[PDB]
Order: structure tokens, then sequence, then C-alpha cells
């Protein structure tokens, strides 16, 4: 029944304003249309259009980055599978792809970001950006400003060494409140200048413009551009940029021992992906700071065996001191006594999260 | 001519969604088409102003602003409407004008039954923008209200804080604090240590409890959903209408002066004091003034009856004459009517005064 | 019936660890006998006793300098006196002399103090440097550190031209919590060093030594004694120095108005000393920030009388900008028509403490 | 020879004001005394510590100073007088040795009358230095007292805030939070939202009202005199001694592990945690233990049995093998009996361990 009509206002809506209760509608429609008829159950466009009320959700009401990321990419991934399916067999395909190129054009996709959902880094940064624009494109000011002062905190915590705090609330809230060490260089003092000029005006946003305070929108629209570009600035500078390590310990279990002399000690531990384990190892290795206490050459295979990264057999004792880390690698399974681990069993104990890494640092 | 598919979609975005860019595009069209046939004598000026007040609204939703600019707009919103629908009503009908005027007067119509239904409504709330008055948290409660159909959720949760922190100054008998940044920043930081006043602790404790759930992004795996959020907004807003309905009757009193001239002495015994002074409407010295005469905490040391034929004759209220000195002790107040140019100022040399920005309205407080 | 013993063992308490029960038993004793001959009733030996034992709880009992600048004060003065009248007319003489001799070695006299007594000033800073040199002495450490930390304040109140906010216990607290404008010259960097280095120390007395950080005696004094060679330091840079002046009106009342173009204003305000007044007073004059509002030239003539100053007559209305300041003299009794202030007018005024000075200040 | 004049000064001194300068004199003298007449066979090393003990007993008044040192210290004081005296109460008495041996044992003796009479004596305070414990309180309300009667007041006005932390931290079972810098300073800091959890508040209330008239040297007119800081004072060891009778039976309890290493397992749920660890002695290893054995909070994972017989010959306490891994939550706690060189340990090679600090005894904490 629907008529042209529906279908080029529900695609000005989304476009415009990234309203998707038309497009919802349009959807349920097509699908139960095609019922009638290319049969074959790639066509989800149920769970398209769920997918399009998450992802407007998660857009009007502040979400992690994650979740967002995840979410365009798997509306990304409906279409596409739907359209070929579709189409391999009327103005609806004309419909789905006209709705694909926006998509497309206005909707940021890094595929990647997902590999490296607990700690920051400079690619979520520039996404974060991309989606900033994207917010400001369809006037959601408000939610602009909140993502905003969140990207500046994953700068400084990205620039500062301190990518793993990435998901503490009370360092992320110390980092905000706090400034830098005085003590020169170029690019700590950018980012000093870009917080310091969004704390300018970010509470005639975060409060509501109480006690004289109100901005408009040309003004906040200046200031949300100016910061962009700064953040381009910094991202440039950061792009090769090395970010100096201390000691990286890379062991089989979660442990936190302090030196026998030591009468007290505070730790922080952060799960990882398998790409953030390989990552930080990688890293480690190359900038010469690892420093490993693997006994078990059943694990020093395995790492070679699934990142292809090469780790020295060392089997100690290691005590933590202030500022150190560790990388850990818990394989809850042992494998035949004195064997490899046999690609079935790797399997298996992927499949069935059997594998654990952690990242832990002393900060007390 | 006008599209009635064009007319009909506008109608459905505004209410809908609040968005307000083809109920522009509308307007401009039948701004276009009075123009062309000079139609019912209408003063375009108000058809133009419209159109700029819907854009100019929907920015004060799409960006947190201060009550007074929200409440003026939906007001001057109203009021062209009105007018321009009366003159479509009284205007003299024939058979050319009416194939205009019939779809423009129902599409004026139709957009009035919106904002009529949609957009709360106060036209005092512009009397008393420098003070924190229980009919502008009724206000802001609607607005949130609006806010949430409108699904504008951090908009909402951003404007909750700060009704909250309304709420707490006016409770404390703090109105005056109202646009004093610090002040508003302290009272949303500290508790207090009587049944209304456990309400109020309570909504506060239950908001805070989620607010940077949206309030800081969701990160740190605080995220929260739209089901989640509603609910939590559902029930402060239960809350506010509860403590707004106890809220009626209380009396926020201790002593406040009446001077003419803006003066911070403080006790011979002192050694030091802190002040605060604020500048305000004349409806605002009106209302704090009754309010002082009713509750018998008027302390007038206003010395020169002309004052005193100013105060009775442009706000009919009576105040004592009497010449004295008055030291503030900390937690006091006062009124101040201030000639701002320095014997005998006659009264219509004093209603001079008024017509000028010469007659300036103020609240002191001695806050140490 | 004292024995010379008695005497010899209470001058020892008192030169040692500042103890004064002795000498107040000696000192009462000493009365009651010479009651039964020099006579005349200059001989308060019960208010000298008296004033010892309050002196002695105000060394105990931190207390702010202007009591104890005071009570050393009567202290010297009732010796003198008492001494004199009892000398001009036994062992008791040789024992008033030696008791003399050591309060006029050891307690601090600085008799210019209270009459500055509502505003920091650098001879303060001198005279409170000294008593932590005597609380030292007598071993009343914990005493000495609470009374540095108000000293180092009193130093930065000064240097940022706020001696004004002396008595203000909000505005003490912020400027010992919050540093320095980071915005190159060498005297603030000093003061910014010695409050640096007390903070580092100084909780290990203020709290208890708790969480394994107290502190031991040697170290105490040496980090006390550096402490008070820094001061010595900066006071000898401030002692010719000049802290620059925004404007300062001269007002008969104390005011607030603000532009009438603002909407908001905070003051602040002091009541102060003549002496204080006049030295604001001669300041402003030669620094040429005194805006004076005087309108009556009675009040030109008792400022000119009164203080030996000269200020310029002017009718006007006057508005705050923030930071800006005033001076008050109000005067309760304005005089005969078109007349001066006789001689016994104004001897009358200030007998019943009908003039009053008072500093006024915009902080907002 | 000694002059009586010269002892009872010293030991009015010390008994008035705790001045200890004449006392070490007249010891050195007594020292000097008993190293030419080979007196009694005395180890003139313990007589020469006690000198040493007693300036360094008033350097720990006069300097405010952890618990431990001060409990410390007047134990070796208490143990090096008795000791003393019963060399001389033993000593084989002769007509040429008393004229020596009478005055200086009666010196000895009126000197530990003070010492008994006015010194708080606890013995088993340096078992426990880690850790909050209501001996501790007690002990320091005692030495408060005491500081009271010497009129050291800014010294027991600054106990009294670590002593007040001190309950505070032992109430909310954060025992083990004691050495803990920042803790203790976000107990002090902060409120909670149950009669002894109010009594407490309600005791920190009322000393943070007034202490700072004495902690910021009564600037900006905060002044207080000796009269109305008595009775402050009176009035916090009231509130204080009604808060131990109320906290005698107290029980402060959630699971606690019992592990052989220092791990931090968190749930395969759980993105990220917080942990603190304390060094303990072996006298807090064993009273957490039975506590958490008695009050059947011990989970015990303890794998190899060799560990189970170390606990049981050393502490005699019964621990279940368990052989298991274990996940901290919010809010668990373990002890943890570490070997600090890693199959099989005999017990005899454990006792050497033991021996030569290769046994660590640890508290972990998951505060997130």
């Amino acid at each position: 029944t629907l008529e042209l009509s529906d279908l080029t206002i529900a695609l000005e809506e989304f476009e415009r304003y990234g309203i998707t209760e038309r497009m919802i509608i349009v959807l349920k429609n097509i699908q139960k249309i095609v019922a009638k008829n290319c049969n074959l159950n790639e066509l989800k466009f149920s769970s398209l259009s769920r997918e399009l009320k998450l992802f407007e959700e998660l857009l009007k009401i502040p979400s992690p980055p994650e979740k967002i990321a995840n979410s365009i990419y798997k509306i990304n991934d409906i279409l596409e599978s739907s359209i070929r399916e579709f189409k391999l067999c009327k103005p609806i395909q004309k419909f789905l792809v006209d709705f694909q190129k926006i998509v497309l054009e206005k909707l940021p996709l890094d595929k990647k970001i997902n590999k490296y959902s607990n700690i920051a880094t400079l690619e979520k940064v520039e996404f974060m950006k991309n989606i900033i624009k994207l917010l400001i494109n369809w006037k959601m000011y408000s939610e602009a400003v909140i993502h905003l002062r969140e990207l500046l905190i994953d700068i400084k915590l990205i620039e500062n060494g301190k990518y793993f705090y990435y998901n503490n609330k009370d360092f992320r809230e110390k980092y905000w409140m706090y400034s830098y060490n005085i003590v020169d260089k170029e690019l700590p003092k950018k980012i000093e200048e870009l917080l310091k000029n969004v704390k300018g005006w970010r509470n005639s946003v975060a409060h509501g413009g109480r006690a004289n305070t109100s901005i408009n929108q040309k003004t906040l629209e200046e200031n949300l551009e100016n910061a962009l570009s700064m953040i381009d600035e910094i991202l440039l500078s950061m792009k090769d940029l090395k970010v100096n390590s201390k000691k990286i310990y890379l062991l089989n279990s979660t442990i936190m021992p302090i030196p026998k002399d030591n009468q007290e000690g505070k730790f922080y531990i952060l799960k990882l992906t398998k790409n953030e384990f390989k990552v930080i190892l990688e890293n480690a290795i190359k900038d010469d700071v690892l420093d490993s206490a693997i006994g078990h050459e059943s694990v020093i295979e395995f790492i070679k065996d699934k990142f292809e990264l090469t780790v020295p057999l060392k089997r100690k004792e290691i005590y933590f001191e202030k500022g150190e880390s560790a990388l850990v690698i818990k394989l809850e399974k042992r494998p035949e006594e004195g064997k490899i681990y046999t690609k079935e069993e790797m399997d298996f104990m992927e499949e069935n999260n059997l594998i654990g890494y952690y990242y832990i640092y002393r900060e007390g």
C-alpha cells in the first residue's frame, strides 16, 4: 500500500535528523510484502528495522563508543546481505539503494573498533570525532557536547600512557578535573589548550545556560568546529608518536606480588581481548620493555602459534614496583604432559572462553 | 498554491518530533501568497516573525537554555498565532479571497491546536527573571515533559538537574541566588541536616544515583537504556509533583529592611561582613515587598515621603516612614529603591525617573 | 617563707619551658609579703601573675598574633612599673631583675602590632617568625607548626595585595589550598617554593604521624629552621617592595553601588583602626590611586587635622567595578552647620567611638 | 653524692609537666655512681638505655607520633625500671653498699610509681601495628587524657582527630586501611547514611565543630580559651567511652578466603578490578584467622597440607584443605600465607622459612 511518497519522506527524515520511525514502518511493510514471494532468509528486514531503532536510541541516549560502532556495523551488514539476496532474483530495490547510500556517507564505519573495546586508542578518538560531526549534522548538540568531553579525556589518557584506564570512572574524572605537570613539550600544551578552551564554554550547555551563561546555536557550532579542528591537529601529532613504557611483565596468572620490604600495595586489573593482548605484547617486545616470566614451553608455543610473536622462556618470581605492568595470559587447561596444545585443543579453548587476557598495573 | 501533502507533513513532523524546518517552509510560502494577493490587509511583519520565532524556539530546546528564554519564545509564538488567526477571522470574506483564506486559516488553526496542547504557556515567568519561583519550577517540569515526548533525553536531564537546584534554593529561602553560578553549584553539591526537606533530599539522592549515566556519555560501563531512563525520569517527575504540592503554602521569614540606597552597614561590634546585591525588576520588588508586608517582616527605613508616595502610587502598597540607621546582621535582607541621581524630589520628577531608568530596585543579603 | 631555691627554679622553669606555675606562686607570695610594708599600688604583682598565666595559655592554645603581642606588652609594662615603684624606696629585687632580663631576651616585643590588628603586615610576619623561634626553644613543636602554616598564608596574602582578607577564614583557606598563576617573577616563586616545601612535611606533624609518616625531633627542627630562613629571605625581598593598587575610593558611608548595567555584586567589608585607615590612605595618595568622593569640607579638615593628610573635595556618585576598593570614614555626628569640628567635638567622638573606619572590596 | 633536692625536683617536673631533662641528669649521675662502685653487679647498659628511652618518650609526646611508637616506648621504660628495681631488690646487702643503694632504689621506686599511675601501658599494641583495633583506641584515649594532664593541648587535638578516624575505620570493617593515608583522609571527610553509627557521626560532627579553632591557630576570630577547650575535650572523651562500650561485642562479616599466594583473580564476567594488599604481622594473621573461623566466614583454598600443618602447628588453628580456583567479588577479602621461595616442602623446611623471613602474611581486599 505504501506510496512512493512515504518512502521519500522516510529517507528524508533519516538523512536530515536521524529519525527512524518512518524508515522502520516502511521496512516492516517491505518484508511483509515480499513474504508473498526473494524467498531466502538473508532478507532480515525485521532485524534491520530493529537495529535502526536501537541505533537511534544509542545516539539519543549517550552510549559508549563500542556500542555505536557495533550498531553501525550491523546496519551496514544487514543492508548489503538483504540488498543482494533481494536484488538477485521494483522501486523497492531503488529505495534500499538510496537508503544504503545515505548510510554509507553519513554513518562512520570502523570495523576494527571492537577488536580493541577495552582500551583508549587513536582510531577510536577518530571514530568518535566523526560521530560528533554526525551528531552536529543531526542537530543533536547536547549529545555532541557530552561526547566531546569524553573524547578529550580519552586523548589525555592516551598521551599519558594510561590507555588501560579507559573504563575507570574515577581515573577519567581525575584526568578531566586536573591539569598537566607544567614541566615544556608542545603536544601536551596543545592538549591543555584544547581542554582549557572546551572547559571555557562547556557548562553553558552542560548546565542549561543558567546564571546568565546561555549560548546560541551559531556560537556553539563555532566552538565545536574549533574543538574538532584542534582534535585533528592533535591526532596528526600523535599518529607516529611513541609513548614510553616502564617494565611490562608477561605472566601466566593474575598475581599482585609486592617486594617483601613494602608495607602496602594498590593494584588495577583490566580484562583484555586477544587483539588488545597482541598489540600490547608486540609493542612491549619492539620497545624492549617485556620482562617474561613464562615458565612453560607450551605457553611459549601457544603465543607463537596464535599471535606470531616470540617470547623468551623464563621461570622466575617477580615483584611489582610502583608503576610496573604485566600482561597475563591465563590458560585454564594445560596440555598433555610435556606436549603441545593441539589445534583442536586451541579451538576448544577459544570457543569456550578458556583463555583469559589481562593487564595489571601497580598504582601504589 | 499550497500542497495539502506539504502542510500535513510539516504539522506531523513538528507535533511528533518538534522539528520546525517544514513549518518554516510552509509559512514563508503563505507569506509570499499574502504578499502577492494583499490578503486581509495582513501585517506580514508578524508572519515573518512567526517563522523567526519557530526557528529560535527549536534552538532553545535543542541547546539547553534558561527557562525565561523558552517561556518568552512560547509566549511570542502564541501571540503571533492568535493575532493572525483573529485577522483572518475578522477579514471581510468574498468569493475570490476565500480560495486562499480557507487553507491558510485552517493551517494556522491546526498549528495553534498543536501549540496549545503541547507547549507550556506561562505569561508571568518573564516578570521574575532574576529569582527562583514555584511557577518557574512548574514550567520547567512541563518543559521536561515536553522534551521527553520529543525524545530529547539529554536536554531533559540537564534541565532536570537545574530544576532540582531551583527547588533547593526556594525551600531554603535563597531564591535570590537563582542566577548566581557559585551558589547554585554549592547547593547542588551539598546536603542538609521536617518532612519536606527529607522529600527533597530524597529526590536529589535518587537523581544523583543515575544522572551521570547520561551526563557523562555512559562511559566506564555506566550506560543506560531508554526504558530505564524513562522510568527514572517518570519517578523524578512524580517526586517533583508531590514536592510542589507540599511547597504551595510554605513560608520562607526573617526580617527584611526597606532602604532607599545600596548600603552595607554592619554593627560596630563586627569585624567583617560579606554582602550580596542583586538587581531586581519592578515586579520582583513589588512581590517581595508585600510578601514582606503580609508576613509582618518588613522593617522600613525609608526617610523621605516622596519615596513613600512613589511606593504607594506605583505599587499600591503602604509603607511606614522612618528615618533611622540600620545595621545588617548575618542573614538579614533588604529591598532597595534607589534614585540613581542624587534634597526634595517632587513626585512628577520621580515619575520622570521611572520613565527613564533612574529608579533602581535591589535585593541585598548579608551572607557573612 | 620562700627559699632562694624556690625562686631559682621558678626562673629556670620559665626560661627553659615557659612554665609559669612556680613564677605565679612566687609572685603572689612576694606581693603578700610586701603588703606588710613599697606601699604604692603600681606594685601590681597579682596582675602580673595573672598576665603570666594568660600568656602561657595563649602559647599552649593556638591564639591570634594580636593577643600574644598584647600579652607580651602587658607583661613588660607591669614588670617595669612594679620594679621601679618597688626598687625605689633585698634578694626580691634581684629576682625581679633576673626575671626581667629573661623576658626582655626571650619574649618578642613589638609595641606597634596592635595599631594594625585587622590586616596582614610584614611587621606581624616578622613578629610571628620570632614567636615561632620562641616556641621551638620551649619545645612547643606542634604549636610552632600550626603557627607556621598561618604565617605562610599571611605572606601569600600580603604579596597578592590581599592584606585585608587577613581575617577571612574562607579566603585564608583558599589561599593555602591553591597555587599561583604560573605566568615568571622571582619573589612569587620563592613563596611558592616555601609553601611546597612546608606542605611536603607539615602533615607529618599535623596528622600525628599516621600512615607511616612520622617525623622525629632533629628532622622537624631542621625543617623549621629552613622554613624560617626562607621566610627571612622573603621578608628582605618584600621590605621596600610595592604591591600595585587598583582604584581606592574615599567615602563617608559604607555603600555598595554597582554599575546600573550590572546584574549582580559580591562585596567584602572590613572594620579598621584609625592607624590602618591612615596607612591605607597615605599609600593611596602617594600611589595616585585615591578617588575621593568626600563632599563635606568638615570631613576634609577632620582628615587633615587627625592624620595630616590632604584629600581633594569631590561631590559625586560612584559605582564599584570588580576589584575596586574604598576607604570609609563614617562620622556619626556632623558639626555645627557650615562649621569646623572643634577639638572638644573630635575628642568626644573618639572617646565614644563615633568615628568608624572601613575597607570595602568588590570581589564580584 | 645525690642531692635530695635534685631528685625531688626532677620527679616533680616529670610528674607535673612530663619534662624529662632533670630525670636524665639524675639518672646519668646514678649511672656514674654505679660505675664507680661496681654496685650490685648492675647492667649499666640498661640504666643508660633508660635515659635514652626517657628522652625519646618525651619527643614522641611533643611531636605527635603513631600509637605504636608511644606504646613501645612506655613498655621499654616500664621494663627497664622493673628489672633495675629487681636487681637492687635481690642484691645482697651490706653496710657499705647500702649508703648508695637506699637513695637510688628509693628514686627508682618513686619514678616507677609515677610511671605506673600516669603512663598507659598496653603490651600487645605492637603485635598489631598494621591494623586498627579497639585496644589501640583505648590506648590513645588514655594517651589523650595524659596529654591533657600535661597541658599538651594541640598534641591532644591532633591525636583526637586520628583516634576518631580509627573508630570510623573499625566500625565500617575497614581496620586494614589503618595505615593507608588516602583512606584515612576519605573516612575523615565523608559521612554515611543503627544506634552506634549515629553516636559515631555525632562525635565526629561535634569535634569538627570546634577542632579548627586549635588546628588553625585561632585565626579569623576562631580563637578558643582553655576552659572551653577542656570542656570540649571532656565531652569528646565521654562520647568515645560510650562508643567503646557499645563496640565491644560488634561483629564486622563477609567472606574471607585463605590463600597461599598473592593473587587478584576477578570473575570472567568482570571488566576491571581494584585491589589493595597489606603486609601483616604473624599475630595479625593469627587473630584475623580465627575470627574468620569462629565467625564461620573462612573459605579456604589452601591446596598443600604442608601449609595446613604449618598453620596447625604455628597457630594452633584447624583449616580445611581445598584445591580450587577462586574469584574475588567486590568487597571480598583474603588472608595470604605466602612462601617467598617457589613442589613438596617438608615441614622442617617450612620451619626454616619462618626462621628467616621466607613466610609472608598478607591481607588482600578487592575494593573495586
